[PDB]
Order: structure tokens, then C-alpha cells, then sequence
């Protein structure tokens, strides 16, 4: 909605010049949109802008007030002759990389001999966070990359791979926010349920995040590390109680005998039992280690060789 003008090139430049004005930022132009920066000059390709559309980088000229503001910034595509692509679904286009983005009219730069597949939002921004895609689920980089009073947004929009944490994210990251682990295999497929990652196991359920501490699997408990994820497996010393776990990682109930000593794991919360305790009317009595005391006497009682007391 911006007319009484018209394109001018000049300079090495193009711009669009009404009642002897240039205009800058965005304009809705003849069915079209473009943007013309600061100064005027109409950009081309990649381009990493403040979003559009509330009016104080909207509709204007370089002769007229530019209002403080804080709006986002997003990734956008325009064609060589200006034009936004107002595309909301998805498309492939030359790979943005660090001499393709933030060029002008009449600037000379290289096409991307490679090219990917970029989707974008309603409001033909890149479009950040989860995607599914035929049968799986992918997550387009919501953040560039960081590096002490450093940033680069290039990275933004891209297919994540490996460990990921999903961030909430607008102008900048929310840390009150929940930022839970996950996993995109080498094509960027997100991963479920059990997987092996660098020689360990992991737990990423129906959802996807990274599960840690306890976690009830398949009727079974298992105890993936509380920080890193990490599946535990033998012995593990767990809020104060013992605890034994399967190479396969499920917790163990009941007795176990590891080597030629006999301990009891709870029935119900699995904790390793210690002091004089009862399994099914029967009385047994298991030293600070949890050993199974067999054949002797504990504080004038007996036991026989299964730990047995009797009278
Ligand atoms: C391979 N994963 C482990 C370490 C790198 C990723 C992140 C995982 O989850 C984490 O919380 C780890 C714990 O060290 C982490 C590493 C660095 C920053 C934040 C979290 C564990
Ligand atoms: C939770 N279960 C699944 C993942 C671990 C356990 C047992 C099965 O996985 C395995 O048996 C894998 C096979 O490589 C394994 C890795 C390391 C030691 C033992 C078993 C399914
Ligand atoms: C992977 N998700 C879309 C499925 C779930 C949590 O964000
Ligand atoms: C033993 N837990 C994993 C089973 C339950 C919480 O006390
Ligand atoms: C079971 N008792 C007879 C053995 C010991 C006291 O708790
Ligand atoms: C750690 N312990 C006391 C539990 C068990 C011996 O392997
Ligand atoms: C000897 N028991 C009581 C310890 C274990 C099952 O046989």
C-alpha cells in the first residue's frame, strides 16, 4: 500500500523514489513487498530483518521519524529483483551461508552450489522449532550461535542434528523456561524410546526429551543419570539407599546373590534392606553392606545357612 513512486537505479543501487523521497525498511508496493534498509538501497536474497507489519518499520521515508522499537528479528528470501518470496510452506533455495546474506541491488556474490529445503511460517518468516515431516519429527534451529559479546544468526532455520536442547526462545532465550534434551539422527530424524548414543544408553520415550533419574519402562524401573541421561547399570547408591540394577539396566526385587553373598532388594521400592528384616514370615538379618548374614549369631540370635533364624 505504498504508491506515487517509482524504482530508480542509480549508483550501483536500486531504490524507489516518491515526491522526491527514497523509502526505507518495508513496503507493500503493487502487489509485492520489498525492503530498502536504512538509507534506501532495495535488498536481494538472504536477509536477516526485523519482522513486518506494525507499522514502525513500515510505509516509510527517509524523511520521516524512525521510532525506537523492539521487534524480533527473523530470517527472510527476496528474489534478485526485490521481490519477498511470500512463500508459508516450504521451499528449496541456495544455502544461506556468511557471503550470501544482507546483500543489495547491484552487489556482486556467489550462488550456493548447494541448496536445502527451508520452511517458513504464515507470515513468510523462516520458521523456527518442531516440524513433522512425513512420519517423523525435525527441529529447525531456534538460535545461532553464541561466543562471548558474539553472535551469529546463521545457523537459525537450519536442521539440528545430534543432542539439542529446545530452548523457549524470542529475542532471546527464556532461562525460566524448560529446556529439555533431544536427539536427531544423521538425516535429522527425531529418536524414541531406547537408544544407543556413543557407547551409552538413553531413554527419549514418545515425546522425544531425554528422560532422567527414575523411569518406569515397559514394567520395569530404571535409572538414567540425573544430569547427563546416561542409563546406570550394577550398584548405585541413590538418595541416601542402596540400590542393584541388570546389565540391562532394570532394578532388581527380591534376593540377589552377587559372587557368593546374598542380599535383599525391597519388593516394593526396591532399596537394598539392612538391619533384621522379614521375607514371607521368615526373619534374616544383613550387616551395613547388605550382606545376608548365614550361619553364626548376630547379637545372641542364630541363623542357619539361608540366613534363617532359629529359635
Ligand atoms: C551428550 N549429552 C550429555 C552432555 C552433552 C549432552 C547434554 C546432556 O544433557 C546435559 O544436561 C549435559 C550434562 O553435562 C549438559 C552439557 C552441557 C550443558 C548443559 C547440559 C548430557
Ligand atoms: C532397556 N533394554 C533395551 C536397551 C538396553 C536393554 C536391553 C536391550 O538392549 C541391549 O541388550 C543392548 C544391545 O546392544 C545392550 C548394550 C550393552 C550391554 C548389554 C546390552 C534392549
Ligand atoms: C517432539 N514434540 C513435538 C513432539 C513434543 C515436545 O515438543
Ligand atoms: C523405587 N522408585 C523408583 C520405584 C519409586 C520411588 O520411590
Ligand atoms: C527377629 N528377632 C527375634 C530375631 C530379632 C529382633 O528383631
Ligand atoms: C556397594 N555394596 C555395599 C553395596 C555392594 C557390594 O558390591
Ligand atoms: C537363600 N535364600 C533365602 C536367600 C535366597 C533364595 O534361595
Amino acid at each position: 500500500n505504498t504508491t506515487g513512486g517509482r524504482f530508480v537505479d542509480k549508483d550501483n543501487r536500486k531504490y524507489y523514489v516518491k515526491d522526491d523521497h527514497k523509502a526505507i525498511y518495508w513496503h507493500k508496493i503493487d502487489g509485492k513487498t520489498y525492503y530498502f534498509g536504512d538509507i534506501g538501497e532495495m535488498v536481494v536474497g538472504w536477509q536477516y530483518l526485523e519482522i513486518p507489519g506494525t507499522g514502525y518499520r513500515d510505509n516509510l521515508f527517509d524523511n520521516q521519524p524512525v521510532n525506537e522499537i523492539g521487534l524480533q528479528e527473523k530470517w527472510y528470501y527476496f528474489g534478485q529483483d526485490g521481490a519477498l518470496l511470500e512463500q508459508t510452506d516450504k521451499q528449496v533455495l541456495e544455502a544461506k551461508t556468511s557471503e550470501n546474506t544482507g546483500k543489495v541491488y547491484g552487489e556482486q556474490y556467489p550462488l550456493s552450489a548447494e541448496k536445502r529445503t527451508y520452511y517458513f511460517d504464515n507470515n513468510y518468516a523462516v520458521k523456527t522449532g518442531w516440524i513433522y515431516e512425513d512420519g517423523n519429527w525435525y527441529y529447525l534451529n531456534k538460535l545461532g550461535n553464541f561466543g562471548d559479546d558474539s553472535y551469529n544468526p546463521l545457523p537459525i532455520g537450519e536442521v539440528a542434528k545430534g543432542w539439542t536442547q529446545d530452548f523457549h526462545v524470542t529475542i532471546d532465550i527464556d532461562r525460566s523456561k524448560p529446556a529439555p534434551w533431544y536427539y536427531l539422527d544423521a538425516s535429522g530424524k527425531m529418536l524414541t524410546d531406547w537408544q544407543k548414543v556413543n557407547g551409552k544408553w538413553y531413554y527419549f520415550g514418545s515425546s522425544g526429551s531425554m528422560a532422567t533419574g527414575w523411569k518406569y519402562v515397559r514394567g520395569k524401573w530404571y535409572y538414567l543419570d540425573n544430569k547427563n541421561g546416561d542409563m546406570k547399570t550394577g550398584w548405585q547408591y541413590l538418595g541416601n539407599k542402596w540400590y542393584y540394577l541388570r546389565s540391562s539396566g532394570a532394578m532388581v526385587t527380591g534376593w540377589y546373590q552377587d559372587g557368593l553373598t546374598w542380599y535383599y532388594l525391597n519388593a516394593g521400592n526396591g532399596d537394598m534392606k539392612t538391619g533384621w528384616f522379614q521375607v514371607n514370615g521368615k526373619w534374616y538379618y544383613a550387616y551395613s553392606s547388605g550382606a545376608l548374614a548365614v550361619n553364626t549369631t548376630v547379637d545372641g540370635y542364630s541363623v542357619n545357612y539361608n540366613g534363617e533364624w532359629v529359635q
